[PDB]
């Protein structure tokens, strides 16, 4: 054996020699190279490269004197030493470039910010044959300096492998004192040198290196440290070291074990969450963890670092390294793409002429072919080229860069006369809607006029713009750096049908656009309706009810006993309006029949409209025998269900109608007994006429509760409740097609249970709450305990009032929204109730029967927030944070340790069971120690201080001196497991429980504190508002995941996209990231200080908001008549897990992840811009608009970053993309104060952004009546024109119609005490015209 270890070290030897050759081969090869394409004024030249020709030329004669050493083949027997002397003064060649290397890389830097110079040496590169992409000049350029650094490495490993008996050993090493010295004597090599031989050393504590040397591919140590991993189910600490494009981790026990080593450009970065557990981790709970990829073995590992702030460094170092060198390489390749693309230009127009016209249409005849024989001739010819081969490649490279072509495209470049076509040959070889929508949005929202009716020819024209003028704002906002790039946009808007000249050009030529031309037909209406979605699902053979045709208007025929319809309550003879979302009174009777049939084949869950009035007279029959239905409620009466299979069904009765009079009897105020005895069955019997019958709730919150806690006619008037304005539109497409934006203004079906059941979670967990406080607080003092007693019967007192809140919300049925106050009174029900909320719909209807597109865009709607009857509370908050971090850490530390407990079980050996043990139990301690010093943290030692006036049997200063205990712990666990491995569990769980003994003591404490600087007042206000916003905010989601899953909702239809995948794609982006609320607030707060007041609050709930988190939990009912989304409340403020109850059919479309229940995130935004004309309280005004909105600004783009990153992970997002990027520049400057006449287009601009993205839309306002009407419909127009093919030429005619007609005045209709007024100085696009 000891003979083969001689042997290998022989062939060790062999193998620097014959790297040693390669390298210098190479090397030469390089310098070949550049004197043969290279060697741009000729001093230039001579100064970049200075002597590499007298280097060449020793390099040659010692390569050639090793060629002959190495005669015929490398071997063992050769000696060097004396080629290496006899050259050694023949390499004081480099010192004239080492010198020259400064002046050469600066004339290179300046070459390179010279884009025809660079260019220009980019091509001789790229005519050679070397792949420019692969090695820039800079690389050979600083090579000697390597090169010479270098040679005495080899020399010294040569030696080192030398075997003993070999004499060349001293002369090597005189050799490597003499390369050594030559490299010292210039000092530009020490630095190269000094670096090499560090890495060398920090190597040399490597034990069992593998693969190529560090030096090769590494130039700096970046970060090192210990990092843990989890591997093949199995856990063991390593440190992990950082070069350049290479990570090292080793087995630390020289110091290191090599354990493996990736490459970054195989390497691939993913974060978890903290909080984490999956078979990659192996069930194991991640902090501050993430996913690295290792491709060559196709397998992942997560790494967990001791602290965020560990994290946090190994995240940017790792980042920084990849952005650098990404961006090197795209720059270079994308700068070589564009120079070729140029050169190829010029040579092609310079071929295309007749002059030596080379191609031409030559014999199947190939029109316009060229011979790259005479092409190369001609480029050649010219002077460009000197080498066939040269021309040869640039060739080969243009047709590899789609430049040109073979005339079959089956062969490449080749010097042959074979034929060869261009691109433009054969033909082979947008942002302009949003554009221009903006343009007029923006320049009519300024202040100061600047688009303006000015004088043509002595005659007024209307709103014209002086291109000049126009050219001069797009720089005076930097929007159009020189007046190029503003008469090129001019061109475009001209052809684009935006503007005309009155009778685009750079000179004084005055321009209207057309939407002032049609303001100074294409949108119109065609009729306004009243509406009750009857939400219908399927049955066992049709979806439930009929139809016909009666007075040519779409009617229903009959309505079958038992069906999910008499659930819903539909009747016979109502006019149809939808069907499917999808149109029918504008379709024949034959072409609903298909709707409908197509609907069936789908299985879709029917949303209809109906044509049922605001009032009704119904007439049913009174057998002594049963009443068939109940009441409730001594206010205006309410049917309160009704039996199924009755004729309560043909009577025309349906749940939640408010009853106002019966047999001409005046009830609206009078009690349920009054209509009660009125019939023959009541007067049987006062209760006992209730007969068995399935029972047919309002709401879920009353269905629920009657059915666990139960486990000759008569006249009636019914005053109907929560019905839908609909209106219709129509316009002519700009592709020429028929559309109808069937807007709808709908008010939230499933509000009230809402409000109620978060009231209900309020109260169980404040009862929750005050059970452990009293428990904790009765084990100076006396009276401390007292008033906390008396804070505590206040909060019941507060828990008894959301329980008579909660009652009353379940009595009201009438009116659907609460009215805005106008008076102040205490508190009610009522109180809680979003105000003043509905949501504008829309819809489409135009072909790609034949197939048609859809979508949606909800706009929300409801005042400020509404009431009336900060240190201390971010101390309070900082509380609870860390209260519930410890709790969630002491449940996953009891976890971990349970794992743990079960690993030593089955530790009852290989020693690698032994360091997996070890490295486990390393991380137990880091978790222990990182739950001490959250205990440790500041808020505890306010709270400690805090609590000084009540006994505990733990302090500050002992929970401080109890570190030394658990050092002492620990170092008890290490001597058990140098003793005995059976007695660590019973450490393990000595120190666990001690550690949750202090845990509860801390928390204990915390509660105690939070009592102690705890008020009630401005706690309840708090409550009062959030349940306000988040009814919004979960109404809103409903409305817009509830399109989703009836694959409608589109936000991008502008780049031909279908329905089905927009929906798909924005669940799972959302499954993925969650979803993000835009909140427009239009809010004056220099107006009203009130209104002021009210946006602090809305702002500050919104951020609380955030914490908000929603999931899915499937759930069936028969019992409810028009509300899928049973919602539900449960958790806590801190935590708030709303389910979203959908049905099976709902349920199925939901994507794959969340079918589990997983949390959705919920994002805030909120914009603030007061609408009229800007004319220190005011000025700090603005400037928390300014604040809200930076804020708001920095979130989104922050979800920005996550979303394109998510995409990234998962082409034709270049163009969104792109135009995000920009909408995100101009909402800096807007934002930002840089050096009025921003306007206010920062709305809709911001609105579009919003769309743009997944987000579900939403806007707030004033009184909910004027400001926000405008903007709603503003909004609206802006997206059909840049979604569905409208004219702009009919822009403001959308934008007024609205405004004036259409569903927004029964905002009006059915709200008259409410006191409002439009806008009186706003910019034209807001006014009415
Ligand atoms: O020593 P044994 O008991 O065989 O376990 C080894 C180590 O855990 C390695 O981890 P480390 O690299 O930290 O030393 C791991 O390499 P990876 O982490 O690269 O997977 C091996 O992955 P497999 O070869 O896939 O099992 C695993 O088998």
């Amino acid at each position: 054996a000891a003979a083969r270890e001689s042997e290998r070290q022989l062939r060790l030897r062999l193998c620097v020699l014959n790297e040693i050759l390669g390298t210098e081969r190479d090397y030469v090869g390089t310098l070949r190279f550049l004197q043969s394409a290279f060697l741009l004024t000729e001093e230039n030249v001579k100064v970049l490269f200075s002597n590499i020709e007298d280097i060449l030329e020793v390099h040659k004669d010692f390569l050639a004197a090793l060629e002959y050493c190495l005669h015929p083949e490398p071997q063992s027997q050769h000696e060097l030493g004396n080629v290496f002397l006899k050259f050694k003064d023949k390499f004081c060649v480099y010192e004239e470039y080492c010198s020259n290397h400064e002046k050469a890389l600066r004339l290179l830097v300046e070459l390179n910010k010279i884009p025809t110079v660079r260019a220009f040496l980019l091509s001789c590169m790229l005519l050679g044959g070397r792949k420019t992409t692969d090695i820039p000049l800079e690389g050979y350029l600083l090579s000697p300096i390597q090169r010479i650094c270098k040679y005495p490495l080899l020399l010294k490993e040569l030696a080192k492998r030398t075997p003993g008996k070999h004499p060349d050993h001293p002369a090597v090493q005189s050799a490597l004192q003499a390369m050594k010295t030559v490299c010292s004597n210039i000092n530009e090599t020490k630095r190269q040198m000094e670096k090499l031989e560090a890495l060398e050393q920090l190597q040399s504590h490597i034990e069992g290196w593998e693969g190529s040397n560090l030096t090769d591919i590494c130039t700096q140590l970046l970060l090192q440290g210990t990092l843990l991993k989890i591997s093949a189910g199995n856990i063991q600490e390593r440190a992990f070291f950082l070069f350049d494009n290479l990570l090292v981790y080793c087995k630390r026990k020289s110091l290191y074990i090599f354990r493996g080593r990736i490459n970054t450009e195989v390497m691939e970065v993913e974060n978890v969450e903290d909080g984490t557990a999956d078979y990659h981790s192996n069930g194991y709970t991640v902090t501050n963890g993430w996913k690295i990829h290792n491709t060559a073995k196709n397998k992942w590992f997560v790494c967990m670092a001791k602290t965020a702030e560990e994290k946090q460094k190994w995240l940017d170092a790792i980042i920084r390294e990849r952005e650098q060198r990404e961006s090197l390489k795209l720059g270079m390749e994308r700068d070589a793409y564009v120079m070729i693309a140029e050169k190829g230009e010029k040579l092609y127009h310079m071929m295309m002429n007749k002059k030596v016209n080379l191609i031409k249409d030559r014999r199947s005849t190939v029109p316009k072919c060229f011979l790259g024989n005479e092409f190369v001739a001609w480029l050649l010819e010219i002077g460009e080229i000197s080498k066939t081969e040269e021309g040869v490649n640039l060739g080969q490279a243009l047709l590899e860069n789609g430049i040109i072509h073979h005339v079959s495209d089956k062969h490449q470049f080749k010097n042959e006369q074979v034929m060869y076509r261009f691109r433009y040959d054969d033909g082979t070889y947008e942002d302009i809607m949003s554009k221009g929508v903006r343009l007029y949005c923006r320049l009519h929202s300024l202040y100061t006029p600047v688009i303006k009716d000015r004088d043509y020819h002595l005659k007024t024209y209307k709103s014209v713009l002086p291109g000049s003028k126009l050219v001069d704002w797009l720089l005076a906002q930097g929007d159009c750096q020189t007046r190029e790039e503003a008469v090129a946009l001019g061109v475009g808007l001209c052809n684009n049908g935006f503007m005309h000249h009155v009778l685009f050009r750079d000179e004084s030529q005055y321009f209207r656009f057309h939407a002032d031309e049609e303001m100074e037909n294409d949108f119109k209406l065609v009729e306004n309706i009243l509406a009750k979605r009857l939400l219908i699902l399927p049955q066992e053979e049709d979806y439930g009810f009929d139809i016909e045709e009666k007075n040519k208007a779409v009617v229903v025929k009959s309505v079958q006993r038992g069906s999910l319809a008499e659930v819903a309550g539909l009747q016979v003879g109502r006019k149809i309006y939808s069907i499917n979302e999808d149109l029918v009174f504008l379709r024949p009777f034959s072409e609903v029949e298909s709707i409908l049939n197509q609907s069936f084949c789908s299985r879709r869950p029917l949303r209809l409209l109906v044509a049922t009035k605001a009032k009704e007279i119904i007439k049913i029959p009174d057998q002594p025998d049963t009443l068939c239905f109940q009441i409730r409620g001594a206010a205006p009466p309410y049917v309160y269900a009704v039996g199924r299979g009755s004729e309560a069904m043909a009577a025309g009765l349906c749940a939640g109608q408010c009853i106002l009079k019966v047999n001409g009897s005046n009830v609206m105020n009078d009690g349920a007994p009054e209509v009660l005895e009125h019939f023959q069955a009541f007067r049987s019997r006062r209760e006992e006429a209730l007969g068995l019958y399935q029972w047919i709730y309002h709401t879920h919150e009353d269905a629920q509760e009657a059915r666990a806690s139960q486990e000759p006619m008569v006249t009636l008037t019914v005053d109907n409740v929560h019905l839908e304005h609909g209106v219709v539109y129509e316009y002519v497409s700009t592709a020429g097609v028929r559309c109808h934006v069937l807007e709808k203004i709908v008010e939230p079906r499933g509000c009230f249970g809402l409000t109620a059941k978060i009231l209900e979670a309020f109260a169980a967990n404040d009862s929750v709450f005050v059970e452990n406080c009293r428990r904790l607080m009765a084990l100076p003092h006396f009276e401390f305990r007292n008033i906390c007693d008396t804070k505590l019967e206040s909060i019941g007192q507060r828990i008894a009032c959301y329980q008579e809140f909660a009652a009353q919300l379940k009595s009201r049925v009438s009116p659907p929204f609460k009215q805005a106050p106008l008076e102040p009174h205490p508190l009610c029900g009522l109180d809680f109730c979003p105000t003043n909320c509905h949501i504008n719909l829309m819809e489409v209807s135009y072909p790609k029967l034949n197939p048609m597109s859809y979508t949606q865009h909800c706009i929300t709607t409801m005042a400020a927030p509404s009431w009336k009857c900060q240190e201390d509370r971010e101390i309070q908050d900082a509380y609870l944070q860390l209260f519930t971090k410890l709790d969630v850490a002491l449940k996953e530390m009891k976890q971990y340790v349970t794992q743990i407990n079960r690993l030593l079980s089955t530790i009852t050996i290989p020693s690698d069971k032994q360091d997996k043990l070890h490295g486990c139990l390393e991380h137990l301690f880091n978790q222990v120690d990182s739950i001490n010093a959250l205990l440790k943290g500041p808020v505890m030692s306010r709270a400690f201080e805090e609590t000084k006036h009540f006994p505990m049997n733990h302090s500050l200063q002992e929970f401080k001196q109890k570190e030394e205990c658990t050092i002492r712990g620990r170092s008890l666990i290490q001597i058990s497991i140098q003793e005995d491995p059976w007695n660590l569990p019973n450490s393990i769980k000595t120190l666990v429980d001690n550690i949750q003994r202090y845990v509860e003591d801390g928390k204990n404490q915390l509660l105690l504190a939070l009592l102690k600087c705890t008020d009630t007042e401005l706690q309840l206000r708090r409550d009062a508002i959030f349940c306000q916003a988040l009814v919004a905010a979960v109404c809103t989601f409903s409305e817009q995941l509830l399109a989703a899953l009836g694959y409608r909702y589109n936000n991008n239809g502008e780049y031909e996209e279908s329905s089905r995948d927009a929906s798909r794609k924005w669940l799972e982006q959302v499954a993925a990231t969650g979803v993000l609320l835009h909140c427009q607030s239009l809010l004056s707060p220099a107006t009203v200080k009130e209104e002021r007041t009210m946006l602090e609050d809305i702002w500050v709930t919104l951020s609380e908001l955030d914490n908000v988190t929603f999931s899915f939990k499937q759930l069936d009912e028969n019992y409810v008549a028009n509300t899928n989304v049973f919602y539900h409340i449960e958790g806590s403020r801190q935590a708030l897990k709303v389910i979203f109850y959908l049905d099976s059919y709902h349920f199925s479309k939901l994507p794959s992840r969340l079918e589990g229940g997983a949390s959705l995130r919920l994002h805030t935004a909120l914009f603030t811009k007061v609408l009229e004309n800007v004319e220190p309280g005011s000025q700090a005004a603005e400037d928390l608009q300014q604040d809200i909105n930076a804020q708001s600004l920095e979130k989104v783009q922050q979800y920005y970053r996550k979303l394109r990153a998510f995409y990234l992970e998962r082409d034709q997002l270049i163009r969104p993309i792109n135009a995000l990027d920009e909408l995100c520049r101009l909402m800096k400057s807007f934002v930002h104060p840089k050096p009025g006449s921003v306007g206010a287009g920062l709305i809709p601009i911001s609105s579009e952004l919003c769309y743009r993205l997944g987000a579900c839309q939403m806007v707030m306002c004033g009184t909910g009546m004027q400001r926000s009407t405008l903007s709603v419909s503003l909004e609206q127009a802006a997206i059909l024109a840049r979604s569905h093919g409208l004219l702009p030429k009919c822009i403001m005619q959308a934008t007024d119609i609205m405004r004036k007609q259409g569903p927004r005045v029964e905002i009006l209709a059915k709200n008259l005490r409410v006191k409002d007024q439009m806008p009186q100085g706003a910019p034209r696009l807001y006014r009415l015209c």
